[PDB]
This record gives structure tokens, C-alpha cells and sequence, in this order.
């Protein structure tokens, strides 16, 4: 058995969010290190019982303006982009994203004939591209990408809602 419980949107990062970092932008691009703080959690999103095994899939839809160790900086506005990461409930067992198409964030797992829940999360880290002459930047609430259930093991869906999208509130990045 399975059911949707939680929500079809679900914003990253608080509104009007201000950061901060006095570490070293010398060599753009320079990626804040805001650690989980930017992003979404909602360990209940999917009610499952009886053998029923999930995994789960994410997608982002920003552009992707380049590439990172070997993940996809994913731009927003000329001088700004991200680091983003989807998968399961906790914000660590996060899964790098590169490109624009759905891929594995959580190989899943097979709950028991009990009734449980299954999440997922989101966290992103602040990317600094082309240079500025006011050392600030302004983010404005953009979409970004969504999550959705993977039933294996010859699980089933049906009807029931298999995919929630993301978007990025607000914020600017400061520096100094
Ligand atoms: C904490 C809880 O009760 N629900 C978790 C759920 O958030 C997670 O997505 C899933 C797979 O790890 O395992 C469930 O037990």
C-alpha cells in the first residue's frame, strides 16, 4: 500500500534569506559553504505498507551553465548559480545532479508489512559566476526541479501522485 501525504511544491530555503562568507571569491566561481541550509526535508511525503519498495528519482530543470567536480553548476541569473543535491529524507544521504534529465537520487528500499512513510530532501549551495562591481547579488524565487517516487520489485503506483516539484525562494548573497 501506498498514498501521497505531503505537498506538490515545497520551497527551498527560507525567504529573504541573507548569506554570508569572508573566505576567498579570487577565482570565480566560488561556491558558499551554507552547509544543508538552503533547501527542503519532509521525511513523510509517501505512506507505504506490505512489502512495498520505493525508491526515488529527481530532476532539475535549470540550465546547466557548466560543471563542477564532476556535478552540474546549474545557473539562474548571469552572475549566479548552484551546486544542487536530491535523494532521501536525511539532508546527508543527498546525490549530486548533473544535466536536465531524471536520475537515480535513492537506490530505495523495501519496508515491511507495517505501515511506514518515505521522504526525500533537497539542499543547494549558492554559486558565484561572472564578476560584479558591488560584491551583491539578488536572487529571485525561480523553479528548479522535482522528485519522484520510483515503485520497484514489481511495486505499484496507479494513480496515486508520483512526483512534487522544488523552488528556489528569494535571497541575496552578500560577502564581505
Ligand atoms: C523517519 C520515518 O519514519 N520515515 C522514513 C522516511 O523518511 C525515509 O524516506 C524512508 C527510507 O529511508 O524510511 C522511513 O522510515
Amino acid at each position: 500500500v501506498v498514498s501521497f501525504i505531503g505537498s506538490t511544491e515545497n520551497d527551498v530555503g527560507p525567504s529573504q534569506g541573507s548569506y554570508s562568507s569572508t573566505h576567498a571569491m579570487d577565482n570565480l566561481p566560488f561556491v558558499y559553504n551554507t552547509g544543508y541550509n538552503i533547501g527542503y526535508q519532509n521525511a513523510n511525503v509517501w505512506r507505504i505498507g506490505g512489502g512495498f519498495c520505493v525508491g526515488l528519482d529527481g530532476k532539475v530543470d535549470l540550465p546547466v551553465v557548466g560543471s563542477l567536480d564532476g556535478q552540474s553548476i546549474y545557473g539562474l541569473t548571469e552572475e549566479v548559480g548552484l551546486l544542487i543535491w536530491m535523494g532521501d529524507t536525511n539532508y546527508s544521504r543527498g546525490t549530486a545532479m548533473s544535466g536536465n534529465s531524471w536520475e537515480n537520487v535513492f537506490s530505495g528500499w523495501c519496508v515491511g508489512n507495517y505501515l511506514s512513510t518515505q521522504g526525500l530532501s533537497v539542499h543547494v549551495r549558492p554559486v558565484i559566476l561572472k564578476r560584479n562591481s558591488s560584491a551583491q547579488y539578488s536572487v529571485q524565487k525561480t523553479s528548479i526541479g522535482s522528485i519522484r517516487m520510483r515503485p520497484y520489485n514489481g511495486s505499484s503506483a496507479g494513480s496515486v501522485q508520483t512526483t512534487v516539484n522544488f523552488s528556489l525562494n528569494p535571497f541575496t548573497l552578500n560577502d564581505t
